[PDB]
């Protein structure tokens, strides 16, 4: 059972507060802390913020804590249930909020508590916390995923004016994590010395993601700096580009705005079809095997006809929202094929291991995922290997809320010994 | 005692690798890591690289590693020592490197066990790594210090022209640790929105410690940023403002260059006393209370000058590298009245906890440091607080390698409870509270 549980403020990676969970067992001290999302689609789960316009610019999540501490708390420690029984429990504190989104104690609040609780399960399982969620899943083998590195960093929050969001490296043709590791973080300062060599050292500094925004428009430019890294680095064979578009960010009146950065101007706006076929090049053109968030979170139409019309990975992230509901509706309409899989749009581990598990019986892939605004917690390294998804997006090689994930992943190989696979080429389909 | 210990490579918060250990007791599993600076004394202890330039650029640590586990580790099970025992254990791999600044295994991996013993030592005394620490320095009377937010970049760690390295707020107004960030985040919120006003939104990318990396040459217009923000987020009679200059990363041929990212023009360059000047215009015209390397890392009549003319914080980082030997002469010297503490500047706990005493022993302030590279260890967060500094400087409260330490900083305020005390407008001297 458990014994105490206390949430507090942290500080996330941009500077804002979020959720941190202690759990005490008998076992000892767990901790998580929560995420947060800037480009959050508008299907996630509430992320409850106190809005007190003068403490943290509205960004207190001091309800949020209060709701843990005064209410789930209790309740959690009087059901003594076991800390290894995580479905029975995420269950009770989603009918203690009582609402489909979780706006009743915030989805913020009801993770910290998941998160703790699992790292507790596993401790009381005495199995690492990988393990311990492979089991949770119904796993019986494990994989070490492909990583994503969002090394040209975009969008609505750009220190720039490029549309597009992300623009990442898959080093698809490494030994192993720790050799993707390398060949992530070698190409990342190669990608340095390029963009300062052609847009001066103003255009090396960091994103929230860790990555750079050199000051351009066209998304092919972005492609052609990290397709010169990559060969400028030596590893045109072994590393290929991953993007996330995130599209509802440039949404507009039905149509979609490849400039949205600047001063508004409904004359720059094109269709999804246009968008579309603005996709086919950039994959006839460059090593593209992934585009994430092609059209927006309600254009259904464009995703079904696009997904039709390829055969690279199409990722709902926006669409999907870890969320079995929407989830079902992408399936039935072919929308995407592989789920961005991220435990607060949802807010507990149970029902995010539930999202994984049905995209994956539906022959999607998944590619686990942290938020914008990350903290020092590890989670997810050991979700993506218990989960055995084979993709993992989680920042450059740059900023330790990102590294802290990667370093731990690292960790997760070197303890698999013996039995540690890497997912490389089959990233898309590591069950194989 | 010790039953096993174990290196490896992880990423810093730049990409690099660096060294980390993990060290095993009957107690478990305890880690540390060891983090890397960029704008970096010539007197600091080695940092052992491989120099493979088939592998991280030149920039593995494999040899650390090695040293630690194939022979750093049989020693210090061999010497069957408890954890408890710092100095001992840290004696032990003095003596085995055996030269002065530690080239045969490196400072790096050194300090990797060094930090790992000491979290260990904590758990074998049941007590938390602050304390322990306290224990280890002869201190009981603990104090919250107030942080010093790095939130411009400039030199070594910014794509920009600003030549000056940092840029922090300092709350010593808050009423708490807990305060302190909130103060510290809410002018860095600001911040962000005056930069983007007046330069643009590419203008509010950040350098490698978080602060913004706005693309300006003038340090008094970084001041200016940072005084405004403060202003516009209401708290100028709290929050003061501190600078680490790094002058010796733009010291040429005597002179000092105030655009050292643009192409070499000698003609530009100012003398030291033109630069003492500048300070004087900074103090006089904004709320500096300490200066961080005014000048070059062997410049002392400079420094010494310099901190004879002025009533604020004068402190050493490159000029005394962590270093008793070079504090002393600083003593003697009068050359500043503050010690930059960093453990890898050093090599390991017990130098790192001796320098610090040192300089408390001769009526200089200390303010703990992270290194431009950082990883997610938390040690000096515990390490401020035992040492009972009153002044840390860990990052702008930006990039999770700086808040992972805040973040550990305000999770002991709430363990200290009403024993916690802020050293708020005592953060040279908190031994008063
Ligand atoms: O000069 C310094 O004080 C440090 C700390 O910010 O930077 P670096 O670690 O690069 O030396
Ligand atoms: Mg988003
Ligand atoms: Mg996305
Ligand atoms: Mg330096
Ligand atoms: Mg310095």
């Amino acid at each position: 059972s458990i014994e105490k549980i206390w949430a507090r403020e942290i500080l996330d990676s941009r500077g804002n507060p979020t959720v941190e969970v202690d759990l005490y067992t008998a076992k000892g001290l767990f901790r998580a802390a929560v995420p947060s999302g800037a480009s959050t689609g508008i299907y996630e789960a509430l992320e409850l913020r106190d809005g007190d316009k003068q403490r943290y610019l509205g960004k207190g999540v001091l309800k949020a804590v209060d709701h843990i501490n005064s209410t789930i708390a209790p309740a959690l420690i009087s059901s003594g249930l076991s800390v290894v029984e995580q479905e029975k429990l995420d269950n009770l504190m989603l009918e203690l909020d009582g609402t489909e989104n979780k706006s009743k104690f915030g989805a913020n609040a009801i993770l910290g508590v998941s998160l703790a609780v699992c790292k507790a399960g596993a401790a009381e399982r005495e199995l690492p916390l990988y393990r311990h969620i492979a089991q949770l899943a119904g796993n019986s083998d494990l994989i070490l995923p492909v990583p994503a590195f969002n090394v040209i960093n975009g969008g609505s929050h750009a220190g720039n004016k490029l549309a597009m969001q992300e623009f990442m490296i898959l080093p698809v043709g490494a030994e192993s994590f720790r050799d993707a590791m390398r060949l992530g973080a070698e190409v990342y300062h190669t990608l340095k010395g390029v963009i300062k060599d052609k847009y001066g050292k103003d255009a090396t500094n960091v994103g929230d993601e860790g990555g750079f925004a050199p000051n351009i428009l066209e998304n092919s430019e972005a492609l052609e700096l990290v397709k010169e890294a990559i060969d400028k680095a030596g590893y045109t064979e072994k590393i290929v580009i991953g993007m996330d578009v995130a599209a509802s960010e440039f949404y507009r009146d039905g149509k979609y705005d490849l400039d949205f950065k600047s001063p508004t101007d409904p004359s720059r706006y094109i269709t999804g079809d246009q968008l579309g076929a603005l996709y086919q090049d950039f994959v006839r053109d460059y090593p593209v095997v992934s585009i994430e968030d092609p059209f927006d979170q309600d254009d259904w139409a464009a995703w079904s006809k696009f997904t039709a019309n390829v055969g690279i990975q199409i990722v709902g992230d926006d669409l999907t929202v870890t969320n079995p509901k929407r989830i079902e509706r992408a399936v039935e309409e072919k929308a995407c094929n592989c789920l961005l899989l991220k435990v607060n749009q949802i807010g507990s581990v149970t029902e995010a291991i539930q999202a994984c598990k049905l995209a994956q019986e539906n022959g999607w892939g998944v590619m686990v995922s942290h938020r914008s605004g990350e903290t020092e917690d590890t989670f997810i390294a050991d979700l993506v290997v218990g989960l055995c998804t084979g993709q993992i997006k989680t920042g450059a090689p740059c900023r330790s809320e990102r590294l802290a994930k990667y370093n731990q992943l690292m960790r997760i190989e070197e303890e698999l010994g013996d039995e540690a696979r890497f997912a490389g080429h089959n990233f898309r389909n590591p069950s194989v």
